[PDB]
């Protein structure tokens, strides 16, 4: 995250660090079994990590577990990044708490100009590169589709929205991938592209989850 600001330590308890060995991408919880995350988040071997703030140091409200299945979307295409969504298994349900906690999908997609929340442990600088330790989040406001599109011509989809600032300084980084953006207390938006970070012209890219409910529900109901 880019130009936000420390969360404070489990105010986003929804919010989860995908570990391979370290920190690799962000996901949402959206029940005590699964995680939504980015598509390109995909990899074997995935920890699960819940009720983090510092990602570097053992605090005592983290649940780490192992994933026991991933499932990329039937449709993601990684050139264009389309149907950028992925769900996660845990090989055991999380204990619910006030410092993890699942977000609700939605039911109804989210309206443009409306402020949503973007978090994650990414990248802070928009040139260079410096990590943080604790949880990072932002607000930004969703983008009309037409100024979407004309910040990227030819490379969004109905299945992409833009968030942030057309004037740089504040968005999500790499790190953040696969993270909420959560708008009116549901997870409208996964953290997915953007042409480097803050840049002016060229706001964050989001998987709009609106479109997936059908299958995250069906796949659920079948895994
Ligand atoms: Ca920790």
């Amino acid at each position: 995250i880019v130009g936000g600001y420390t969360c404070g330590a489990n105010t986003v308890p929804y919010q989860v660090s995908l570990n391979s060995g370290y920190h690799f991408c962000g996901g949402s919880l959206i029940n005590s079994q699964w995680v939504v995350s980015a598509a390109h988040c995909y990899k074997s071997g995935i920890q699960v990590r819940l009720g983090e703030d510092n990602i570097n140091v053992v605090e005592g409200n983290e649940q780490f577990i192992s994933a026991s299945k991933s499932i990329v979307h039937p449709s993601y295409n990684s050139n264009t990044l389309n149907n950028d969504i992925m769900l996660i298994k845990l090989k055991s349900a999380a204990s619910l708490n006030s410092r993890v906690a699942s977000i609700s999908l939605p039911t109804s997609c989210a309206s443009a100009g409306t402020q949503c929340l973007i978090s994650g442990w990414g990248n802070t600088k928009s040139s260079g590169t410096s990590y943080p330790d604790v949880l990072k989040c932002l607000k930004a406001p969703i983008l009309s589709d037409s100024s979407c599109k004309s910040a990227y011509p030819g490379q969004i989809t109905s299945n992409m929205f833009c968030a942030g600032y057309l004037e740089g300084g504040k968005d999500s980084c790499q790190g953040d991938s696969g993270g909420p953006v959560v708008c009116s207390g549901k997870l409208q938006g996964i953290v997915s592209w953007g042409s480097g970070c803050a840049q002016k012209n060229k706001p964050g890219v989001y998987t709009k989850v609106c479109n997936y409910v059908s299958w995250i529900k069906q796949t659920i109901a079948s895994n």
